[PDB]
């Protein structure tokens, strides 16, 4: 079911927020042609057309469309807002004239100057649904340029970012494991506790972590323009880069615990990612309310682990990592992440 | 494994249960205790606590290993023996080969009390009662044959099926209306609804608002755990006639029903009780929440919609015929089926 996963967008202050105040204000949408990819229950078509949108194409491949269709009536806006229960890639493939010749009145002289859409997945890129959305805002943009317009199309979010931080699992251990296997009715079961927490950390980890096992702030790793990115770029997402230890606040947290003689070993690295619009940003750091994204982490070897193999003295270091993030098959819905030191 | 068991230790009622009945026990003290299906081990480590001569521990599974650890971690390894097997099998090992192997521990006490936690949802599925029937006649027999004739003490001494007819529609406003019916000044209700039709696809487990409730709930069945028998457990079944006339519970719905205005019935919920002594552990809706929530069994959808299962603001009388009857010969797997009279 699609009420099933939509429901907990809706249920996120975080992410409610972002749309909500990215689209009640921003410059492109009164009297404005707005196009909202993957619209789900059309929760931001609705915003659009309530603020003013000249119209709204509201996009959903799912059965959930036909129902959407009465939200809108029963919210009065089935003047405003047309569903099209069809995935982009089919919308495409009927073409660009078809569309104009359809939709020439809903257009207008300006045809479409916002596209609206949340496509994020885990780690960004991890069953999200960032294809359809470059494939439609070319495909809108053909449109345009059918009608005698070159403006690009605003996009929302405009930008997204990837950060990554490296991490210590001991105060995840500490906080999960250890504090409630220490003392059962009196009794020592520490042992159970070590064990939950060895096995459960080989079975990408994608949980909520406490910001205390953070090494250091974080990152960017990638970056995307989202007016801009083509899907070519999804194949392989890759780069490397150098963490300064020796200027972390977070680090020197972790060192001071250690003592004066103490070393500070990496057990691996934490990603998350943030997208903005203007002056707002949805975030899913370790230090922002978490969502349903959570973090999602890579371990360095329990062998590299268990003998502090990648550690620091309590003065720092520096740290370095190239991660790729890479598409398992050509849909560009889903990934795996591998990092080298 | 370790999951699941962290459970009942995260469980207050389960925990408080088991330990203050193990505490009441007149029987436990300078004699031996059998803990069925052992896990952690928490259950022995009370019982050697509480004074056993001595605790044979029963768990299968790879945590056997693990609890002869945190059994010496705690110093009890010469109060507590583990056995790494499966109750059938040391049965198979015969009565003559038990005494054998573990006579200085049995000395002429023979097995005075057996412990467990055999519960399964609504007190027969996925539970291990079988095992735990067939480990009581064992542990009988390895007593004759040591000359003792005292029937074993079970705890818990006896269990109880509760069933209780309900209405969904606090269920429905709580869980869907409520949340779908404002959506940042938009109506979303119609998405509620469709959530909360097809959800209702069989058997629910599924805490229940008590406020779901139309009678405080009927015993249905009730077990001895001394003396039931295997050949009991096929087919579960009685009849029990609920008067919702002197229902408080049924007053609740008939009071914002209006004078002219009908409660209509969705369904029948079920849950168990077990106790030992003065003590209780109950999975009520009323009472704390448990792994085992409730089980709730709707009527048809047509029943359902048409309100055909109806009574007027005085109440009346509902009659319900209730098998819980086992899906295979295994006698842990079970269906639950119900006829109104």
């Amino acid at each position: 079911s699609d009420l099933a996963v939509h429901r907990l967008m809706l249920e996120d202050a975080q992410r409610m927020s972002f749309y909500r105040k990215s689209i009640e204000q921003s410059a492109s949408i009164e009297g404005k042609v707005v196009v909202d990819v993957g619209s789900g229950t059309g929760i931001l078509s609705m915003w659009a057309a309530r603020a003013g949108a000249k119209h709204v194409f509201s996009i959903e491949a799912s059965s959930l469309s036909e129902f959407q269709i009465g939200v809108v009536e029963d919210n009065d806006l089935s003047t405003k807002i047309t569903v099209l229960g069809d995935t982009v890639e089919n919308i495409i493939a009927g073409g660009v004239a078809n569309f104009v010749n359809r939709h020439k009145a809903k257009l207008g002289k300006c045809g479409v100057a916002v596209l609206l859409s949340e496509w994020m997945g885990f780690y960004l890129f991890h069953e999200g649904m960032l294809p359809s959305v470059i494939r439609a805002r070319n495909f809108f943009q053909d449109v345009n340029a059918a009608l005698g317009v070159l403006q690009p199309i605003e996009m929302i979010p405009e930008r997204a970012t990837v950060f990554v931080a490296p991490i210590t699992c001991k105060p995840y251990y500490v906080q999960r494991y250890k504090n409630f296997w220490r003392d059962v009715d009196g009794l020592d079961f520490s042992r159970y506790g070590r064990i939950e927490y060895e096995v459960y950390l080989e079975q990408p980890l994608v949980e909520c972590l406490p910001p205390l096992c953070l090494l250091h702030e974080g990152l960017s790793l990638i970056e995307l323009n989202l007016s801009t990115v083509q899907e070519e770029v999804l194949t392989s997402l890759h780069n490397t880069v150098h963490f300064d230890l020796k200027e972390s606040a977070e680090f020197q947290q972790h060192a001071r615990e250690a003592g004066s003689e103490g070393r500070v070993s990496v057990d691996g690295f934490t990603v998350w990612f943030d997208v903005s619009y203007g002056a707002h940003t949805l975030s899913t750091s370790p230090r922002s309310p978490s969502t349903h994204w959570k973090q999602t982490t890579i371990l360095l070897p329990r062998e590299a682990r268990n003998e502090e193999l990648v550690s620091f003295p309590v003065e720092g270091g520096e740290l370095g990592v190239e991660m790729h993030i890479s598409a398992s098959d050509k849909t560009l819905r889903f990934y795996t992440i591998e990092l080298e030191l």
